[PDB]
């Protein structure tokens, strides 16, 4: 098998709340220069799709030759768990290689999201870090975005999911903001989007005064 | 006999979010008995669509034939506000009739969502009323839902949108609950889905913490 | 072709206000211009009234005429719930059409009125909104009005009544004002008028204080 097939699965974030149609690419890399032409076929539930698209070939700095294809896929189709196959045939390869993509067949798990107020030591520094974690989701396809007024901040960072003993997944998201803005009591939240969650959207509000509502500052004066 | 043709827009809750399927339909009422079969044609921007289907006709109490045709739509297709054409052609009908359905054009305005605690006089009664209002949205298409941490409820009523002095619509939603769960400190969240909102979703939660006393307290002195 | 008579029941605020008690409106549209004569009849409790009032017809572009007529009758007579009948006769209609209008029949219920103070998040906005909700009134006849002793408020918002699960009705009244006026402890109330309510008037004034345990934030002074 001379030519190789590189499959790019659709972005888990893209298939969520509608921004653009997710794209899956069945790129053909390591194509021999003797026979640049490649035969490409479809397999979707036994019926060929009518939205076939192709892109011009690109030649890299090295000897590797790539052929790239693009698609449009409806959001509801991916959630249905349909089976997809892109078949690549070439003269150089003796027999075709099979790489089939489909949604994971696992039991959905409802995830839980929590927020942690910054520590006192972080108050010493000029930057304040806000952390929120999401845990208990069996599928690895999830999105977390720190949402504020107007355009969301791009400073947020998300760690990859880590497997747990129970078989679920957990991850953290950290956002660094200015120290001065923290005392203003601005609203902060990290929206978590998962397929198991209701409406695929959940939000948790984090505020300085929400950590502890206990009454304070009691003064007594005796003559 | 010249049957009447009625057009209906898809439910917004179908359109703005993913899993629920939005279908467009153009219904016919008072179809002549001579030709019960009615020819329906679906056009999207002047393009034929093969995915549209028509349910079989049924006989009603008023002896009037009703034929319903549904066409699947994409969320981005309705977001772009593309024109849809329903063409009705019948043997009894002397001339086919074409109807156009399109999204209303307007300036998207971000709505503000607030929650009001129950009144002191109202909490004495067995039933407790929780109100969540959304204001300042120019389009008339908006969805309001009530839920808690456990599961969504169903005893919620949403008032129809009404005009304002500026022109932006505003409305309220009321949920009736028991005092036993309300006094235990249960979160209640109203979710608003609007086109102008970020990710077409915005949740506002209540933890019965409204009217938190200030940190400062009145000093006590002795004479 | 044939004229169509639309039913406009009296607005309960019209019944409540002294000046507009007697007015009852019959409205007819799609009147053919070929026939100039219009016959109007009022049947109160099954009998004809001697006096009548009818304004001149209004011309419409689409070969139609609008006829509005006013009948005078005591407000207490309408409050009794007796049926009223409007008859409109014209040459275009082969036979006269009789329309019956009456108040909704049902068990009267005493409505409940509650005011809500503005949320903390709203003082960010320049304009502050006050809400007064009414609920649990089976009849659709209700009148909610915002009132202040210093000066009546120009702004007034009211949603249409919404049917409840038990069969009653509920709605809200909204008043937007300035932050300074609300902070200065201005007196606001939502007068509610219903047929079942005693004296047909209920006032629920809203106070500036939110009932928080600490609002003074000023050290007290002891004097013996």
């Amino acid at each position: 098998g001379g030519p190789s097939v590189f499959l790019f699965p659709p972005k888990p974030k893209d298939t969520l709340m509608i921004s653009r149609t997710p794209e899956v690419t069945c790129v053909v890399v390591d194509v021999s220069h003797e026979d640049p032409e490649v035969k490409f076929n479809w397999y979707v539930d036994g019926v060929e799709v009518h939205n076939a698209k192709t892109k011009p070939r690109e030649e890299q700095y090295n000897s590797t030759y790539r052929v790239v294809s693009v698609l449009t896929v409806c959001h509801q189709d991916w959630l249905n768990g349909k089976e997809y196959k892109c078949k690549v045939s070439n003269k150089a390869l003796p027999a075709p290689i099979e790489k089939t993509i489909s949604k994971a067949k696992g039991q959905p798990r409802e995830p839980q999201v929590y927020t942690l107020p910054p520590s006192r030591e972080e108050m010493t520094k000029n930057q304040v870090s806000l952390t929120c974690l999401v845990k208990g989701f069996y599928p690895s396809d999830i999105a977390v975005e720190w949402e504020s007024n107007g355009q969301p901040e791009n400073n947020y960072k998300t760690t990859p999911p880590v497997l747990d003993s129970d078989g679920s997944f957990f991850l953290y998201s950290k956002l660094t903001v200015d120290k001065s803005r923290w005392q203003q009591g601005n609203v902060f939240s990290c929206s978590v989007m998962h397929e198991a969650l209701h409406n695929h959207y959940t939000q948790k509000s984090l505020d300085k005064s929400t950590g502890k509502p206990t009454l304070y500052n009691v003064s007594l004066i005796m003559s």
